[PDB]
């Protein structure tokens, strides 16, 4: 779906609970070109100019959401695996106008399961500076409003194998928001040059 034969994105959910909304959604395909994208994450210092060629390719995705704004305790979870046994290490930027506003590094180590390796994130603490641009983000009266402020804000993900630090997935998030009667939507795209 999204990653490489190393390692898997299985699930990834964004949510408020109080039986619960999920701002963005991935459960368990096309192309575009980093180039498009170059100027919305970290100018030089560990962008995704400098990550891409230092490669490997095949490990860089675009995911755009449309996120569910209508609508207690704010959450991500988060589920990987592999064949491999591995200690996995996640660097998430957050980048506002191309400013890196956040930088958010964590562990988590497999755990062995049904004869896979899993990694299991779940419902971490959304951070902080989400949730409160979350409160902002739904008084706004209008969707082509908040794709506005939206189109400013991107998050830029990469996993890389703790032991070695061989870069295993690296994932760009871009957002608008969708319509009441349509919930969440994703489409992943690979990143190519
Ligand atoms: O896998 C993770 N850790 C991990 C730890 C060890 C090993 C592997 C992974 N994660 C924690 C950090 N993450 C995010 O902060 C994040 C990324 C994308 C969307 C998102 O929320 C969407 C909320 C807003 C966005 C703006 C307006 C619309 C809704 C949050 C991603 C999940």
């Amino acid at each position: 779906g999204l990653g490489t034969a190393r390692l898997q994105l299985v699930e990834f959910s964004a949510f408020v609970e109080p039986q619960r909304h999920l701002f963005v959604h991935i459960s368990q395909l096309e192309s575009v070109d980093v180039r498009q994208i170059y100027d919305k994450f970290p100018e030089k210092k560990g962008g995704l100019r400098e990550l891409y060629d230092r490669g490997p390719p095949h490990a860089f995705f675009l995911v755009k959401f449309w996120a569910d704004l209508n609508w207690g305790f704010y959450g991500v979870s988060s589920q990987y695996e592999s064949l491999e046994h591995m200690t996995l290490t996640c660097s998430s930027k957050v980048c506002s106008f191309g400013k890196q506003v956040v930088e958010k590094v964590e562990t988590e180590r497999a755990q062995l399961e049904d004869g896979r390796f899993v990694y299991r994130l779940l419902r971490s603490p959304m951070c902080e500076y989400l949730v409160n641009f979350l409160h902002k983000l739904r008084q706004l009266p209008e969707r082509y409003m908040m794709n506005s402020v939206l189109e400013n804000f991107t998050i830029l993900q990469v996993v890389t194998n703790r032991d070695t630090q061989e870069l295993l997935l690296c994932t760009a998030y871009v957002f608008e928001v969708s319509t009441s009667e349509r919930g969440a939507q994703h489409h992943i795209y690979r990143l190519v040059r």
